């Protein structure tokens, strides 16, 4: 039932569902079957950062993920989002572990919507940061296995309390206030997200990944969403 856009970085391939061969990046339209794809030299055990762009003029959605001293990986997919997306919608992060594991670890995480209207004013916003987490996180709903406050990060899966990564986990925190995508007066609205993520595994072939989402304000974790669904999907259709 839920309506769900998405960037995901995929750590474990699962070629039988069109993943590539490789851990990747890509763009996901109401579907785990990433529309766009791109190669993502994944660091275990480092902090990589993701950037996720789109406008209504362009009407593409783009994500950019880097590692310090480490070349970009880019995806980008032309999509008018005012025509899978409601009005008013949710943005989150979320993350999952299946049959092999990571921790799925957000140390810093920001977003910005603007709708800019014909009138003279001309902007509505809606801004956020974090970079310190607390325990009782109150401007953010936790779903899942999901935690904060930990070493002041958000842990998106289960992690053990001597460090090392659980699975069958999945875990999303979503920014508690609706954000406003469309609005009838508005000549162009734009968005960008910022999040900082910590992926480490004792195994050579973590998983499953973590990614950033806008939804239904009333979205929740499908059931069964453990895996490589990425705590986004019912299925892999
Ligand atoms: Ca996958
Ligand atoms: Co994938």
């Amino acid at each position: 039932a839920d309506t769900i856009v998405a960037v995901e970085l995929d750590t474990y391939p699962n070629t039988d569902i069109g993943d590539p061969s490789y851990p990747h990046i890509g763009i996901d339209i109401k579907s785990v079957r990433s529309k766009k794809t791109a190669k993502w030299n994944m660091q275990n055990g480092k902090v990589g950062t993701a950037h996720i762009i789109y406008n209504s003029v362009g009407k593409r959605l783009s994500a950019v993920v880097s590692y310090p001293n480490g070349d970009s990986a880019t995806v980008s997919y032309d999509v008018d989002l005012d025509n899978v997306l409601p009005e008013w919608v949710r943005v989150g992060l979320s993350a999952s572990t299946g049959l092999y594991k990571e921790t799925n670890t957000i140390l810093s995480w920001s977003f910005t919507s603007k709708l800019k209207s014909n009138s003279t004013h001309e902007t509505n916003a809606l801004h956020f940061m974090f970079n310190q987490f607390s325990k009782d996180q109150k401007d953010l709903i936790l779903q899942g296995d999901a935690t904060t406050g930990t070493e002041g990060n958000l842990r998106l899966t289960r992690v053990s309390s001597n460090g090392s990564p659980q699975g069958s986990s999945v875990g999303r925190a979503l920014f508690y206030a609706p954000v406003h995508i469309w609005e009838s007066s508005a000549v162009v609205a734009s968005f960008e997200a910022t999040f900082t993520f910590l992926i480490k595994s004792p195994d050579s072939h973590p998983a499953d990944g973590i990614a950033f989402f806008i939804s239904n304000i009333d979205s929740s974790i499908p059931s069964g969403s453990t895996g490589r669904l990425l705590g986004l999907f019912p299925d892999a259709n």
